[PDB]
């Protein structure tokens, strides 16, 4: 339970100082001040920070919004974003939201009552009322991870359309025809949803039509790319190329393929997203594209670190990074 | 900066009625709740839940601080947190701290400055005022995964040094000899160090010693544990089992082998640790043993929802759990 009533036993002093203290407000020697601090922290109370008003006096909370921590691209993510406010100041802190937008209305809500210094968020599709509360948020937003719309406030991602896009082109200019395609956690993942469109684009643009799709509206998992690689296999074996929204499950369709004795890519080619590093571990090296993660998650606490340094900041807010594909031994002949 | 006074001008009633309905203190009619609440929504004003100072007055934030996200053990403990804190009004929140005292004391310390009603972290090794806070908290403490040593106050885990005596029985009893360690993220992982200890144990004491044993600083990898396992058989070609700190590693080293064209448990054998899903996409099914990751999150958040809603109820808050082995291919033989 304990409390100041407790830090004064032990600093012995009046009950009045501790406070004076604590928060920096008097004057109190050098000796005083560092006389109830190390008094409180052998006992392990710790200051009431977060007791104050509405905006203007926020706690040093930054809300970490994501849908999710099971698949490998949003642990990167964080990892950035810590590197950068690691220069104690403010406190990352992470909320899953499983991609429902229900969830993510539910979460941010309850994370901006707490009152926080700043918030960032993944994906620019969010409720009428999710996105009303980002609006009217007096403090510095960004939405990471695609930059395939508008932005509420700051932005930090790539384009999905074009990741779809550049794909399709390097597998049509490789020669493939009688595509085939896989994708998990659909239509949840709006970014996986626009990859997608950017791919058939282009295939329906040269006269080319994906022979096979294979939708799960699940999470993402090696087991699951076995599974489905199979399945499509069977159903259309005549197929020369497989394209997977994600690394993982592609990861597990090429262990699957591998094991068949099947020839990569002679007979068929392979080729995922993210560019995760569980792909260095793998026998064969697939075809990908990286997601920026690390670097998202850098820039973004970047600007809400400047926004906070100087509100007059003036600096750039929407960044659109442009990652090349990675060919690995699964595409290129 | 949205204010009171603007959910009252859009709603019609006075800024003391929106605050009573917001605050939930007043009698207003349900008619004029839901206009206030369904103004405040098209706004997108979130009420400051904020207002209550020290002991007595915390925040629904329950803090989940852990030492990474990047491995493939607590993204499953957050949702089995989830799950269970789905119903209450309770909001869970997590800190990484990268498995480094000092900063596990400083996300601790900045999330305990904002007063919140539960506490979920890993591990019963934490620094001398780390200690001290956690103890020093009015709030249920929970400290997961690890049931070895002496908790502060609630428990939830399993004995990390139980987990490699086992490990070692069953490969001693199979007939293997000559046994190789692989490890990863030591001596910064108390746990994987304790697995360690009862591993070396019952081979001590059965005359037995590892062959050949490598331990890395750094974190799991597919790829490392391909590269290490490598570094193994081409240092100790003899060995005829590899037992590895977790199964991320098992996994790269698993793949290596099989790439090799060596049989499994033919000519050696390995285990892991942890029994990831990824484990269900490879190949083969590696020996593991479970972490009870899921069961631990649901357990320990059910502990802190219980004693916050009855702080006088009285239940069962240390608990320990013990997994059984996971064969099944790469051992038995």
């Amino acid at each position: 339970p304990l409390t100041l009533r407790d830090v004064s036993e032990a600093s012995g002093v009046s009950e009045m100082t501790v406070s004076r203290v604590l928060r920096n407000r008097g004057d109190v020697s050098d000796a005083t001040r560092a006389r109830v601090l190390a008094a409180a922290k052998e006992l392990g109370y710790v200051p009431n920070k977060i007791a104050g008003a509405l905006a203007s006096n926020r706690v040093n909370l930054v809300a970490v919004i994501i849908p999710s921590l099971s698949n490998m691209v949003f642990p990167e993510v964080l990892t950035g974003i810590n590197q950068v406010l690691e220069d104690t100041e403010l406190q990352p802190v992470v909320g899953v939201t499983d991609y429902l937008p229900e969830k993510e209305e539910k979460v941010l809500y309850e994370m901006l009552s707490w009152r926080p210094s700043g918030v960032i968020i993944a994906g620019l599709e969010h409720s009428e009322a999710a996105r009303a509360m980002l609006d009217a948020a007096g403090i510095p937003v960004v939405e990471i991870m695609d930059s395939d719309g508008k932005p509420v406030d700051a932005m930090v991602g790539i384009s999905h359309r074009r990741a779809g896009r550049e794909m399709a082109q390097a597998i049509l200019k490789a020669g493939y025809r009688r595509i085939g395609f896989m994708g998990t956690k659909m239509p949840l993942d709006y970014r996986a949803r626009k990859r997608f469109e950017g791919f058939t684009e282009v295939l329906g643009k040269n006269g080319v039509e994906i022979e096979d799709r294979e939708f799960y509206s699940g999470g993402s998992a090696l087991a699951k790319g076995r599974e489905m690689t199979q399945a499509m296999l069977e159903r259309s074996p005549d197929l020369d190329f497989l394209y997977y929204s994600n690394d993982m499950i592609a990861a597990g369709g090429l262990l699957y393929l591998l094991e068949q004795g099947i020839d990569i890519p002679g007979q068929i080619g392979l080729a995922g997203f993210n560019n995760v590093e569980l792909l260095q571990g793998l026998p064969r090296k697939l075809a990908t594209m990286d997601a920026c993660r690390l670097e998202i998650g850098r820039k973004a606490a970047e600007i809400i670190a400047k926004r906070l340094e100087d509100p007059e900041a003036e600096i750039e807010t929407r960044i659109t990074l442009e990652p090349k594909i990675s060919y690995g031994d699964t595409l290129k002949r």
